[PDB]
């Protein structure tokens, strides 16, 4: 493994992109690759086991841990991550095959098709940033929640697991997609500028 | 302790019960009394205690033990005896009465309040009999019951304590209650046959 083929790789074949999305938004993919790597094992491997309600009612934990976290962190990222690869895997895919298909036998094709990608890209990154912001409103995550679903009888104090860890985390994370969805914008911004 | 005083304490001082409720009434009565005493603390001491249902739901061994057994049987022979003695009880302190007002300075009234008395005594059998009918249909007990009642979930099989000792003693109580109201009825009877 060299830099010239990683960098190859990241990048793709796509020739239209600038040093925005070729330099930058690889090392921010990789560094929030990294980062779920890092965290989704360690801090959210116990979210449910060690989730714990003051109360004997049987069934009274799971219910409130869905109702609170009706998809946890994790897989929101991981979900987030691969719809926003996905634009880039396309993209990469239509290049190959339009490499094949010459080959065994176009500029202004790939260029709409690179702008689409990347503006498919900003729209899943916004999306499911609202998505974030309609599950868990604030980045700040509570020790203890009131949780009044059935079966538990009336409210019942429930007790999440590593708050303050998962705060990092999530304002790591939040971080990284905006800077995402700036570079994103600038290189939106940027092609049409230069092509006009 | 002796016979004559014994006899005398049973009977009372009324001189116009006849040998049907001052030699029969008096033993049924003892027999009653004695098979409660032995019954009470024994069979009926661990009615609740070891009442146990097939959930795991917090409370509702108390709610099934009390839709099952509004009032434990113990406690509603306990309650007619006492009901049913209360008159015999009215009629020796009024003849005690009448004796010391005497003293210190008839018959017909003394005839038909201990008339009345016998009359007042059949009801109250009667009525618990009626009672007990009505609480517990059938005089044997089952092991296992059906509870549906808040907070048990869905329908929970609870198994109550010596169902067979249990119907014992209430085939003997039963049978001892029916005496006693045969003899009060031909206690009536015969006075009513006499004094014409
Ligand atoms: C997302 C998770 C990240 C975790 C943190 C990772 C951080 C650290 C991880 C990785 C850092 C890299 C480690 C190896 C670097 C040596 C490369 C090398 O010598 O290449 C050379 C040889 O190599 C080859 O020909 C084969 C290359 C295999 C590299 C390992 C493959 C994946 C390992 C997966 C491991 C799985 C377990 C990992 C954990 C699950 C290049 O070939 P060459 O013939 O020299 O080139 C031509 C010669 N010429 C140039 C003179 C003309
Ligand atoms: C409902 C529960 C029932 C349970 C089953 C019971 C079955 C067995 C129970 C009881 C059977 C009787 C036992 C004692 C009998 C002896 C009587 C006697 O000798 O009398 C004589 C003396 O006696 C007295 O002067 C005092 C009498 C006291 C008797 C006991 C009192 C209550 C005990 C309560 C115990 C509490 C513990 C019990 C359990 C909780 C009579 O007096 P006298 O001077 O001879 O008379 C005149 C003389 N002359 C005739 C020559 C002219
Ligand atoms: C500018 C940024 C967004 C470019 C990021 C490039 C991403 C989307 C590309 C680069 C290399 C790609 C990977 C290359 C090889 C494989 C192995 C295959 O069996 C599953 C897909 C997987 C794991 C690809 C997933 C998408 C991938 C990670
Ligand atoms: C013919 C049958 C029904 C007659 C039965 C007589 C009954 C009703 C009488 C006879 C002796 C009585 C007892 C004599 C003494 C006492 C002690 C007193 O502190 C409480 C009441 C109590 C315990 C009496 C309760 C009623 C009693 C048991």
């Amino acid at each position: 493994m060299n830099w010239t083929g990683l960098y190859t790789l990241l990048s793709g074949v796509n020739r239209h992109s600038t040093a925005i999305g070729r330099v930058w938004l690889s090392v921010i993919f990789i560094f929030r690759i990294m980062v779920l790597v890092v965290a989704a094992e360690s801090v959210w491997g116990d979210e449910k086991s060690s989730f714990i309600c003051n109360t004997l009612q049987p069934g009274c934990n799971s219910v409130c841990y869905d109702q609170f976290f009706p998809i946890s962190h994790v897989r929101l990222w991981s979900l987030q991550l691969i719809l926003v690869s996905t634009p880039a895997l396309l993209v990469a895919m239509h290049v190959a095959h339009q490499q094949h298909i010459e080959k065994k036998m176009i500029s202004g094709t790939l260029w709409w098709t690179y702008v689409i990608s990347v503006v498919f890209r900003l729209l899943f990154e916004a999306v499911f940033m609202y998505v974030f912001y309609l599950l868990y409103p604030g980045y700040a995550m509570v020790r203890l929640v009131k949780c009044d679903v059935y079966p538990c009888p009336n409210t019942v104090d429930c007790f999440v697991s590593r708050p303050t860890e998962k705060t990092v985390f999530t304002v790591f994370m939040l971080a990284a997609s905006g800077i995402c969805i700036i570079l994103n914008v600038a290189e939106v911004v940027y092609l049409i500028i230069r092509a006009c």
